[PDB]
């Protein structure tokens, strides 16, 4: 096959510019993202149980069908999250399982148990969707100067905007923050005792008109935190400016005039305290949360989201903008940038090493063009097997490289000796060569190709992060024998002159270079020949590095990926249950102020009402976009510093928490940046204990050095009132439930609910997580309630109410009552450390509570539990490839003692830069295994070929060394530069970068510098040990 290119040139080049067209047009037509999808199929259950508490919900709705879907197709893990409102269900499924199959195997088993289900339930609908729920854009819109309406502007956000923004490919769902607006009225102390009008005078006037109420601090007129009654309105509605709400007659006067509204109480209309309440850079807005749809690309839908965005804005009055405060998608052009940078520098890198030793112009671009013909090709490859350009595939690029130019440079240096050292025309030169080195050429792409399948074999998102680096290298190693076959055959007979191959030119740096590598040489000679002299006395210096692998190996800590400052970042601002949102938007405003007035922040979103651990009243959280990159060029300016400041200055503030995190680089896999720790119940101890466990475990984090920040990702109990009911005699003195329901409901709105019932009781709860006034369980005694024959009875003979705590929410994780958990690992300290130490604490925790690792923790835990396995057979199948290929069960031997010298780079480059063992480490460990086999069977394949025997081979294996100590040297030196760009990385991006490359660098330098003294060594113990 080789000599068919060296005779037909013409054959040659028009193949290699059929790929770099296919390559081309493989690039316009190619998507742009960050990372691959990672996302796992994930179907959620979502029903709503109105009127019903969360005990309740769980018992009837989550738990029924929660139990039935135990034994699904690749279940990964269940959660259930049952509230007042609803119960949800999220069901994470294996990867690689389709969607569409989950979604209808969930809903085949929701047929089965749907009849024990309550009606109502059923009825308002039991939906199954294919979960994305995580957020990666935020439009507001605001008023410049006073356009600001509150009906307006929350209308034109959700309607107009909305509208068009569902309509626009890659959307998902779309959420509304700030558009759910009530009248609010505060009634006045004085002027209704000067009337005779009581609170319920007002409460039920106002009901006759708007049957929206939320009451609260009804009972606290005269210092209100919350409006005493809240009406929400809508524009359907008969009564919608105040001045109509005002007009409402309570009473007539004896003079016959009448007494209104407006006459005993301030009417005002805004924004709901029970909705969402949104703000962007202290001014208020409507917020809109955009989660694209599954599977679409983030780039491509957020530059549709503004192009549709901006094409409505010119229909905006004036005043009225949309700003984008918050776009994860902004990240992918600058990562995709600097990586296309760091690829032309590497380009830039090994072109010098490769002129540095063969000198002249021609014989350096022969392999050069090697590479972009390569990385084209595998860039036709990826468009087709279903791969885009994200920062993995383009960092494999990186590493290709220099590994890309290694059968080329073997072409070219030796038709290059063959064409000084023996005066061949530049035609037999090439031929001759590859007679000779084809099954070089052969064995190293045997081993590096091969090395690279397993990985692409193995499950998790891990498995499709290392899929994307084992095809990107493979198939560009691959690539690389053929162009090394088919290419550069060509290219050498035709372009290199009689006059290139001199082997001393250009006296001077070069000439001095050309001696002192060849007086290097020499010395290797020797030095080698020494410790083939003591062989048994250095093979114990070979155990005595090995077992320093081993100690490096048990003394790194390992990681997932590195913190990277992806310019964006979000805020828990949370209340204890029971706090109004008056505290809470104050609480948000001290936070808002202290990044206005101290931190170099763009945009910062706050949306109060909702949060990732729940909403409510009590929640809020904020979303930040930094300033660019080049006015941070600081170590206290990174998102880290940064995050790590807001949390001190605020941990001095009590009852409240400030909790401030860097954006997760992987959301689909976890809407927060941390451990996702789930404390189970797998013993049925009861919520009691499982408090006790929690809480002292949050303790003993506390004390421990490793941890930051670990606390219930989640709402503590909130007061509220319950109520029994023994021996419903209410119906036998006359008075009926309904007549009850409503009289409670009228004064406490939805917050009046049901709960568990037992015997003849039927037991209520007022919901007092929003921490209004309103009616004291003394009050609810003493209200009245009419009988069938028309008299005010007092409450108190049916009623016996009690003040108490309760979770708002119940959570359930693989079918246990479950307790979120979350936190990070301490400066310094790595993220698996602080899962060690997690479960260190759990030890002495009582007897039945367990633990489970979720989301991106779930992940990580798998990576480091799997990955001996990953490293066994990667060698393992070199070990049988070189074995199929030579025949031999002692030819591998000898190679494979070649990686432990490798390894040890890695591990002191790390070790030694402080770097954690992330995937990027091991994906480096892999590409390091396969260059150490093919330094080694590159000597090893010479000395096997030249002569064999037994009684020690010393005169083939140091004639080997002698020949491929300059190949193996071009080769490892040219990856070294290729990836010193990575392991030297300076800016935005950078994080990735330094982690891929440092590995790999500390790696390729001793698996050449201690693989050339050692190798010939193997190669002798192992023929003279197997005679």
């Amino acid at each position: 096959m080789a000599r068919f290119f060296i005779d037909r040139p013409v054959f040659a080049w028009v193949i290699s510019l059929l790929i770099v067209l296919a390559g081309v047009l493989a690039i316009r037509f190619l998507p742009v993202a960050q990372y691959p999808d990672i996302a796992p199929p994930v179907v959620n259950v979502s029903a709503s149980y109105p009127g019903a508490s969360a005990k309740v919900v769980e018992e009837a709705v989550t738990a029924i069908i929660e139990r039935e879907m135990n034994g699904a197709p690749g279940l990964l893990y269940t959660k259930a999250t049952s509230s007042t409102g609803q119960a949800s269900l999220t069901l994470t499924f294996r990867q690689g399982v389709n969607a569409d199959l989950a979604a209808v195997e969930v809903q085949n088993r929701l047929k089965i148990v749907e009849s024990r289900l309550p009606e109502s339930v059923r009825r308002d609908g039991i939906y199954v969707e294919k979960a994305a729920d995580s957020i990666q854009l935020i439009v507001t819109l605001t008023s410049s100067s006073g356009r600001y309406d509150a009906m307006e502007l929350g209308e034109i956000a959700s309607s107009n905007v909305l509208q068009a923004l569902r309509r626009v490919e890659g959307v998902g769902k779309v959420e509304t923050w700030g558009a759910e607006y009530a009248m609010r009225i505060w009634p006045d102390p004085a002027k209704l005792t000067s009337m005779n009008l009581s609170a319920s005078d007002l409460v039920n006037a106002v009901r006759r008109h708007n049957a929206r109420l939320t009451v609260g601090d009804i009972g606290n007129l005269g210092v209100p935190d919350s409006a005493p009654i809240s009406a929400t309105v809508k524009v359907d509605d008969t009564l919608v400016t105040p001045e109509q709400f005002g007009e409402i007659p309570l009473r007539i006067r004896a003079d016959g005039g009448a007494i209104r509204l407006r006459d005993v109480a301030r009417v005002e209309f805004g924004q709901s305290e029970y909705g969402f309440v949104s703000r962007v850079n202290q001014m208020t807005a409507t917020g809109l949360a955009v989660k694209m749809a599954p599977g679409s690309n983030a780039v491509a839908t957020a530059k549709r989201i503004r192009a549709t965005l901006d094409e409505l804005s010119r229909y905006f009055p004036e005043g009225v903008s949309y700003n984008i405060p918050y776009d994860t998608s902004a990240f992918v052009e600058i990562s995709i940038r600097k990586v296309v940078s760091t690829l032309l520098e590497a380009m830039l890198l090994v072109f010098a090493v490769m002129y540095l030793f063969m000198q002249n112009f021609r014989a350096t671009l022969i392999p050069t063009l090697v590479v972009p013909v390569a990385l084209l090709g595998t860039f036709t490859v990826m468009l087709g097997l279903g791969f885009s350009i994200n920062v993995l595939t383009m960092f494999g690029m990186v590493l290709a490289i220099g590994i890309l130019v290694d059968d080329a440079i073997i072409v070219v240096e030796n038709v290059e000796r063959l064409m000084a050292e023996e005066g061949l025309s530049p035609h037999d030169a090439t031929v001759k060569a590859m007679r000779q080195i084809s099954g070089a050429i052969v064995g190293i792409t045997v081993v590096l190709v091969s090395v690279f399948v397993p990985m692409a074999f193995f499950s998790g998102a891990v498995g499709n992060i290392y899929r994307q680096f084992a095809v990107t290298l493979a198939v560009s190693i691959g690539f690389s024998a053929f162009l090394a076959l088919s290419l550069t055959p060509a290219l050498c007979a035709t372009l290199l002159r009689p006059i290139d191959a001199d082997h001393h030119e250009k006296r001077g740096f070069f000439g001095w270079f050309n001696r002192a590598f060849l007086r290097l040489t020499g010395r290797y000679r020797n030095a080698v020949a020494g410790i083939l002299a003591r062989p048994i006395r250095w093979m114990l210096v070979y155990t005595l590095v090995i077992g320093v692998v081993a100690l490096l190996f048990v003394r790194l800590p390992q990681a997932f990926l590195p913190e990277e400052d992806q310019g964006d970042f979000m805020i828990m601002v949370m209340q204890p249950e029971g706090t109004p949102m008056a505290e809470t938007m104050a609480n948000v405003g001290d936070v808002e102020r202290y990044l206005a007035e101290h931190e170099p922040v763009a945009y910062a979103y706050a949306v109060g009402g909702f949060s990732l651990y729940g909403d409510g009243t009590s929640s809020a959280m904020i979303f930040a976009t930094l300033k660019d990159w080049s006015e941070r060029r600081e170590a206290s300016q990174h998102v880290g510093a940064i995050v790590e400041r807001i949390n001190q200055r605020f941990a001095g503030l009590p009852n409240r928490t400030v909790y401030a995190m860097n954006s997760p680089p992987l959301p689909d896999l976890g809407s927060t940046s941390g451990f996702d720790f789930r404390l189970q119940d797998r013993g049925g101890v009861g919520y009691e204990a499982l408090v006790k466990a929690r809480d002292q475990l949050l303790a003993r984090a506390a004390e421990d050095p490793r941890l930051a920040n670990v606390m219930f990702a989640g709402q503590g109990e909130a007061p509220q009132i319950r109520l029994d009911i023994d021996r419903r005699k209410a119906e036998t003195l006359g008075v009926s439930m309904d007549e009850i329901n409503t009289t409670l409901a009228v004064m406490f709105g939805s917050d009046y609910i049901g709960d568990f019932m037992h015997g003849s009781q039927v037991r209520k709860v007022v919901v007092q997580a929003d921490g209004a006034k309103r009616l004291g369980i003394d009050d609810i005694g003493r209200l009245h309630v009419r009988n069938e024959q028309g008299e005010m009875v007092p409450l108190a003979t049916f009623a016996k109410a009690a003040w108490t705590l309760g979770p708002p929410q119940l959570t359930r994780y693989n079918g246990y009552p479950s307790f979120n958990l979350e936190g990070q690992a301490a400066p310094g300290y790595s993220s698996g450390e602080a899962m060690q130490a997690m479960e260190q604490l759990m030890q002495g925790l009582p007897e039945g509570i367990a633990h489970e690792w979720s989301g991106q923790s779930f992940e990580e835990r798998l990576s480091g539990a799997q990955a001996p396995a990953l490293f066994a057979l990667s060698v393992l199948i070199v070990f049988l490839a070189l074995a199929a290929l030579y025949e031999s069960w002692s030819i591998p031997l000898a190679v494979i003692l070649v990686v432990p010298l490798g390894v040890l780079g890695a591990l002191l480059g790390v070790s030694l830069r402080g770097l954690p063992n992330d995937i990027y480490f091991k994906v480096g460990l892999i590409t390091i295994i396969g260059l150490s086999a093919k330094n080694a069977i590159l000597i090893i394949e010479v000395a096997k070929d030249h002569y064999q025997e037994g009684m020690s081979l010393l005169q083939a294996t140091l004639e080997a060394a002698r020949l491929r100590l300059r190949p193996i040297v071009m080769t490892s030196l040219a990856f070294g530069f290729g990836v010193v760009p990575l392991a030297l990385s300076s800016g935005a991006g950078s994080g990735a970068q330094v982690a891929i490359g440092t590995g790999v660098l500390g790696g390729i330098v001793t698996a050449t510098v201690l693989a050339v003294f050692l190798v010939p060594l193997f190669f002798l113990v192992v023929g003279r040990l197997f005679r």
